[PDB]
């Protein structure tokens, strides 16, 4: 194969120490307030400037071999964390490096590595059970508004406009963040449905406006394959023009005959009509459209095993929308009389159908088809001037964002690192197996000091005096790093995810404890 | 992924200001009056002479992976003020600077970086709400005959073309640039409407002059489709000899029958006709045949869903026309009868279908559209003598051109650097909530100086000396950097677009307060 | 993109200027009489050797970056000086380099490059405003044997040759040079049209002579696609059959079969016929053979979108010439009965087609319609053993053939540089607005002495000594470098098309003036 | 001083025998009315020195060197 190089005991710890420490000290600066942004070339374009601690993790890949070890080992810490809570990765890289440095001093010839390993987890254990104890639910919209204030670098806008998009859409609700224009933050709570797809022929334009169809209390034709001929659309319109209503033509493509049937009729005496394809691609339209049945009351035709033809449709075989809105590119619909509780029926079988299968596809627009339907979404399109102030705010939202949502389901609990270092008196009264155990235990009582520690350290003062006189304190008081002093915390209002803080401390600990079992190090040669 | 290499603290931080500073040198030289060229080697042929600061910071891209950066993201702020601007990138770049250079100092131990980011936005906030208070709207032709004279670098020969050109189309018409043959500038406004393709046979000249057919009350004839056939042309050619009128066939193409026929009734006994192509290519065409038709009173036939046929024309069913000049490569229509009331509500169309998309090709022949409709365009051939001469003037003209549209819609205020220099008083009351946001309102006021000095700096005198005077001085006194002394402004004629002034600021200032806010900078390894 | 490097101030003037210092003392030692050849290696065969300033400057193309910057600069001038007028390269690149020069040296802090440069226009338009007064018509057929003479390098042969070929075709007429092979020059006064191409059989000899075809008072049968078949043949020979004339077949090409019935009615009885392909090659004989047909009168048969047929023919519709003259390899139509006063229209259509044009190839085959269109033209065959040596003499005659249509036009003036020292005073009576623009004025007024001192530097004297007893003598004395002495000039035949002496200054003082207002230089790095 | 040399020389030698050039004031003057004067011994002996030096170089046709060894 691969020529390769083998290195043993302290030089190989030493090396990968070196890359671990190094990419975490990269990002240790960009944590709490008083942190500070990192930049990264992009092989392209303008250059990054981020304070996400795994954008600065992900970039980072070293050229030795035995420290790039180090780094990547760090970074998969740092990724496991951010897939599974959104936020807390500096606290996770910190807290890494922590038991690796304080694992790579206790191997001695005596020592059993991968004893101190099940004594860590022993360790790990016990303090995440303290926390779910400490733990407590939140309820207040004012502690949704905190937890975003905090983890969005203190920025209080975005904690109002958060706190805002969830009680108009649900603590569970949809809210998805996009690149806004303007210079301020904008939150557009969409009514109903909506798809990614305009109108055939630019001649149902009936706005006179910004390029809009336009119509109100309207039917709805759904079919799932193409309409071609005149044939089949003509009973639809005969409906739609006796009812003297407007109707919009749903269909997987409107062929060049009805269409002009459709475009004649229009422009001349001035039939109401307007169509779109299907929302699409493929099986998942055959999904939706009927989903837009449903929510409309009516029928999708052609189907496979039921094969609504279009010849003898019905105006009860037509849905019901009291708004349409269609534009060149995008079409939604409003306010879909549908007979909600089928409707209800449906986004029972839709949730039940997430439950059972992930793909990380079928799952992704399965979930684009429940928010879709029902409370509306909110979206989030955030100022700036330039695009890399852009870029950096939204990093910063979209951090705030997963830990109000990570914080709604799993309580919150203090911040400023008081959570874990409310923990320690928990470690100290686990009775260890054996010696080696109680090192591992030992290890991390340690490193649970490290968080605060290194919130005072970016702030200018000293880490470990402040650390103790927090713990010295009562049970309530810690420190604000913002404002240089010592505070209550949740009426000072510094609040972390439970969630956020369990997970970075799991995966740190996690990939941490094995890494200091190592006795070998098999790298690749570094030809050229 | 590719071997990194990162650096720390003021290290780094040096070596950015490095590559702001000589981007920036480089672009400081060419500012104000007695400001000086810049030369760039063009890959290819001979090279550019420039005077504009994005010509001169988006060519200059540095070896050094760090320098290099500075670069990039200053770059970056004379490219967001071309775009929404037009002038004053120059400015932008010096400012940028000055906060870059102004921050790379107050970056100790215990400063946050982010909070001065805060606090220099709330000065520029502050900084732009007093300049929208001192500016005044641009009411004289005289003044738009001065901001053009300012920003051609004092060449008042520009300054009256623009001003001339924006009298006799309107100061939201349509004027347009081009390089020019002869030696002097020339004002050219079209009038009425005309597309580049001439007659089909040379055999309907009626002139006896330079190889024109010229009619004069005219009928027209509108067809989407090819008039193939003998069949379809007759009618019409029925209808122009009974009225006693001639006739120009606007179609897609005349077949070779259907052309037969028009070159024999011509050369005998003398039916007054002749024929043309569509304006083009494709979907466009169809768009641009019905505005001619409307403009002229008839319809397009053979439309898709309406396909009026040519069989059944009728004289009312003909366009009118006045007088009809054809030559061998243009045709010009000018006095169409066309029903104003009627073609303005196809304006008003037009226009929000470009305010609606953006596809630098729909909105290309777009606005062609409204130009070769609405009031006449006005053209500026520039002359010279060398084609590196005219690409100077044609940068310097368009400067010019954009900064009398954006003093029209936002309006005008004192010139020299004056403009920020009467602001200092307003951040002279501003209360900082803290320390951290002093320290970035203090930056701003420093900076706030800059381009008038960096102006008298190039005059050759000494920069802050001359500053300090002015302020000193009256509210509308200031330097004169070509005059070399002190002059009131708006009498002696120096201003500048609020709108430049304010979009100079703020996308400098938002780029260069988040560079300072970094603490580590990571770049892809130099291979090779 | 690609990495730059960018030098300030005088180190980048220094550099660009040792490129003009280059380029222009290569080419200013080819200067009047005493002047010295350039041998260029050519990088396939045996090298140029040449005494025109442009195929000197076009050349050189220098290794450093900056030094190319200068050297390119230098080439514009010599080229737009090429382009508008054919001669006076030489002239322009040493006041290019002497306007350089000058301007890399006043080059202070204080002053205002741009300034001088505006003071350098007003100099200029000054000066050329003093040639036009001090300018007389050129009106003996004598002074066109001088203007030729003296641009030839002294070469009296060339001056006889050119005044006889000017004055049996007209002063404006066609006038063009070809490659001969005798030793000596050659004057062939071409009749009528021509074109390099024969009959096709052998058999169309009627003549009993050196294999020739001669006909008198013929019809022409110009067809643009082949003539295939005896259908589309036949009708036009009953007509030549039938009012007793001959017939000239010029077609894309004669089949077979239509071949061989022209041949057989040859043959027997023996009607007179002949024919001849098309000159060609492709779209330009589409063109050619229209040319063709209107200089005789009549009609090209196959047509694009005419599609005048063959089989449809009428005596009228068939062209006529007074005699045809039809050798193995070309055909000579003499007397075209073509309605001059449109030929004369077509001239003056493509003569405006190649002013507006430039391909090398669009035209080269434009100049050849016109020569085949116009009555009559001359051709100078030049003689030579060697090919170096025809193609240098060859570069003499062109020049010396541009200096007479250019003095025909626009009048003649003193030579050997005289022309401009008696413009200084012009100078001396300008009052210049402001201390830089009086700069640009010396800069001219110093630049003005260049060309008489480069003459007198070459003949080997003192250049500045002949230069100041020129000035201190009457307005009609100067310095013939050849006798080496003063004489007066019209009477001894020096002279100088006024158009050649203005374009020189103004292009050189164009591009040199903008080349000393630069500050910086940028430029791509070397990479290898 | 700044001046074209030969230029001046010519407009010297057409001027009278005691006109020549002030090159301070940047004018034509006469010399001894206005102070500028040589001595002529001066003039005489870096002329004859010169000249005879001068004058030998120019009579060789081969040069012979010491190799510069280092
Ligand atoms: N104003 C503040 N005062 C004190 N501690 C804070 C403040 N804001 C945030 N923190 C703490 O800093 C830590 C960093 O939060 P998080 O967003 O996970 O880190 P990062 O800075 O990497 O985004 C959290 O534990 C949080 O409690
Ligand atoms: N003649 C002048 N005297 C004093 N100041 C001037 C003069 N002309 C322009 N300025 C100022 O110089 C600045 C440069 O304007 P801008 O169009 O950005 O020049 P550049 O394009 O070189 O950057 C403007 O703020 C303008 O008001
Ligand atoms: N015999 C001559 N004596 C003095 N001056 C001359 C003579 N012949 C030409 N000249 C001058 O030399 C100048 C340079 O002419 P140009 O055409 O540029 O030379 P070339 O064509 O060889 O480059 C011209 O202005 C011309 O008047
Ligand atoms: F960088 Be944070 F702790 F997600
Ligand atoms: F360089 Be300018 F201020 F656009
Ligand atoms: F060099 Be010459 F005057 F064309
Ligand atoms: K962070
Ligand atoms: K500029
Ligand atoms: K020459
Ligand atoms: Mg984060
Ligand atoms: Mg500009
Ligand atoms: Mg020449």
């Amino acid at each position: 194969g691969s020529a390769k190089d083998v290195k043993f005991g302290a030089d190989a710890r030493a090396l990968m120490l070196q890359g671990v420490d190094l990419l975490a000290d990269a990002v240790a600066v960009t944590m709490g307030p008083k942190g500070r942004t990192v930049i990264i070339e992009q092989s392209w374009g303008s250059p990054k400037v981020t304070k996400d601690g795994v954008t600065v993790a992900k970039s980072i890949d070293l050229k030795d071999k035995y420290k790039n070890i180090g780094a990547k080992l760090v970074q998969d810490v740092a990724n496991n964390t951010n897939e599974e809570a959104g936020d807390g990765t500096t606290t996770a890289t910190v807290l890494a490096r922590s038991i690796a440095k304080e694992g790579f001093e206790k191997i001695s010839k005596g020592a059993n590595p991968v004893e101190i390993r099940r004594g860590v987890m022993l360790a790990v254990d016990a303090v995440i059970a303290e926390l779910k104890k400490q733990s407590k639910p939140v309820t207040t919209p004012e502690e949704i508004a905190q937890v975003a204030t905090i983890s969005a670098n203190g920025d209080k806008e975005i904690g109002n406009i958060i706190s805002d998009a969830m009680k108009k859409v649900g603590r569970k609700g949809v809210i998805t963040v996009k690149d806004g224009k303007t210079l301020n933050d904008e939150l557009e709570i969409i009514e109903g449905m909506k798809f990614d797809r305009g109108y055939i022929s630019p001649y149902f334009i009936n706005t006179s406006k910004g390029q809009k169809c336009e119509f109100q209390d309207a039917y709805v034709l759904l079919s799932e394959k193409k309409i071609s001929s005149i044939q089949s659309i003509v009973p639809a319109l005969e409906i739609a023009n006796a009812h003297r209503k407007p109707l919009v033509i749903i269909a997987e493509d409107v062929d060049g005959e009805a269409l002009s049937t459709l475009v004649l009729n229009r422009l001349k005496v001035g039939l109401q009509v307007v169509a779109v394809k299907a929302p699409g691609f493929g099986d998942n339209r055959k999904n939706q459209l009927k989903d837009m049945a449903i929510a409309t009351g009516g029928a999708v035709f052609g189907e496979e095993g039921l094969t609504l033809n279009l010849e003898d449709v019905q105006p009860h075989d037509l849905g019901k929308v009291g708004e349409v809105i269609v534009t060149k590119d995008d079409a939604m619909l409003l306010k879909g009389k549908g007979d909600k509780a089928q409707i209800e029926k449906r986004i029972q079988e839709i949730i039940e159908q997430l439950d059972v299968t992930t793909s990380e596809y079928e799952k992704e627009k399965l979930n684009e088809r429940l928010a879709k339907l029902s409370d509306g979404v909110a979206v989030l399109k955030v100022g700036g001037t330039s695009d890399v102030e852009v870029n950096e705010k939204k990093d910063r939202v979209t951090d705030a964002l997963n830990a109000t949502r990570a914080a709604v389901e799993e309580g919150i609990v203090l911040g400023g690192g008081c959570a874990l270092l409310r923990c320690i008196p928990a470690l100290d009264s686990l009775t260890p197996a054996n010696e080696d155990q109680k090192i591992g235990i030992e290890i991390i009582k340690r490193t649970l000091k490290i968080p605060a520690m290194t919130i005072a350290k970016n702030a200018g003062v000293e880490g470990s005096l402040i650390v103790e006189k927090i713990m010295q304190s009562s049970s309530e008081v810690g420190y604000d790093a913002m404002a240089g002093d010592f505070v209550n915390m949740v009426e000072k209002g510094i609040i972390d995810p439970t969630k956020v803080v369990r997970t970075a401390l799991l995966d740190a600990a996690g990939v941490a404890s094995l890494l200091t079992t190592a006795e070998v190090v098999v790298t690749e040669i570094p030809k050229e």
